[PDB]
């Protein structure tokens, strides 16, 4: 199998699901005691998140591209970045590291396409929801349009990510708030909902969403498994 | 902080507790959104476990020493091997990789010493329980003696590790069996019990053991945190 290189700790709480799901996918397909060949670089998220707030995106591109290179030198054969937000600097990683880069939004857009949807709600950090880098790739590459929450809702969704989810706190008050925002975007005509921060699936079970759920972490892990075993779109 | 290099996937089920506990230790000590700088190499356990059964230990030394080198080249500053069994080949890793190697049995023996114990029960794979490499280090370095289960009990403990625990199956029948073996070794005068396979703590909660528990994975993770932050015995 090919060795996958994970760029994680953004936050580490959602890196665990990547590692669990990639190992479980390999076990399911190869059987026995087979497990995944993984190289992981986990950052100190404080530095990354501080750069987000200071607008020092180029510095984060440098940190993550050097990390990807480190994993390549240890034998990684492709790169998975365990965070939607930091695909804002995917270009720096892909420019520097010659490995196949499994873009999280491409895996998600393939899933939404297969569901036959073109108008979906998008929950994530405020960067992912408000800026161009994530939604613009979905529009340009898949002709998928995203509805995002109202400005007050977005502030609260974003505060819950950084002040609770990345700290391991999964409260019913926040769960209910997310579910209410999803229901409101369903009222606005959303066909599905993208859990477009990799921590969101730790808070909101699919049964709590009135919309079909595209969990970016789970879809990205399945993408990595297909790449490692050269299956389906990676054959 | 120093970047820790984890050699894991032996099995991946117990690598998750290392990653969770090391990140939680860093969060507890630095606060905020701080998380651990981790490099992880996760193997396909099938190859390793097959080598165990074939007696191809030198081959596993080669695999793990090359992995440690890969992590060193990516910036690791010390090595943690996430498995008691594979310390049978620690010498190959330490000979080839110049990084500090945080031997799992040293962290455990320091814990047992601090508890003032000299005679403890040892549960693990049959290699760890029956051979010289693990118990002989505890005797030579800490003057700690291990009691191990009777030969039939050892066969079953070992079968449960490989046929259930490494496959994510945690059954009450097996939990109860482990707890009964611990009670019997307590009858034989054991002062504490070493969970000396890193999966055992996933099956047996401490409240189920009649003996004080030395969970090698949890102690090794605390050891790694102290090394990363240059605390206590790593200051």
């Amino acid at each position: 199998m090919k060795t996958i290189g994970l760029l994680g700790g953004m936050s580490w709480e959602s890196t665990i699901p990547y590692y669990r799901l990639i190992n479980e996918g390999i076990k399911q397909r190869l059987g026995g005691l087979h497990s995944a060949q993984v190289l992981l670089h986990s950052v100190d998220f404080h530095e990354i998140e501080e750069c987000q707030r200071r607008g020092e995106w180029d510095k984060t591109g440098d940190i993550l591209a050097e990390a990807a290179l480190g994993l390549q030198r240890a034998g990684a054969e492709g790169i998975v970045l365990c965070t939607n937000t930091m695909h804002k600097v995917a270009d720096a990683i892909e420019s520097r590291c010659t490995l196949p880069f499994l873009h999280i939004a491409d895996a998600t857009g393939r899933a939404i396409t297969g569901a036959g949807m073109t108008r979906v709600a998008l929950l994530g950090t405020r960067y992912t929801m408000e800026q161009d880098f994530y939604r613009g790739r979905l529009t340009e590459q898949f002709s998928i349009n995203c509805l995002i929450p109202e400005a007050d809702e977005r502030a609260k969704i974003n505060q819950i990510i950084f002040e609770e989810l990345c700290l391991g706190q999964f409260t019913e008050a926040s769960r209910a708030y997310y579910a209410q925002v999803i229901a409101r975007l369903a009222e606005q005509g959303a066909q599905g909902v993208i859990f477009g921060c990799t921590e969101i699936g730790l808070l909101v079970p699919e049964e709590r969403s009135v919309l079909p759920v595209f969990d970016t972490a789970a879809i990205h892990a399945e993408d990595a498994v297909a790449f490692m075993l050269s299956l389906e779109h990676h054959h």
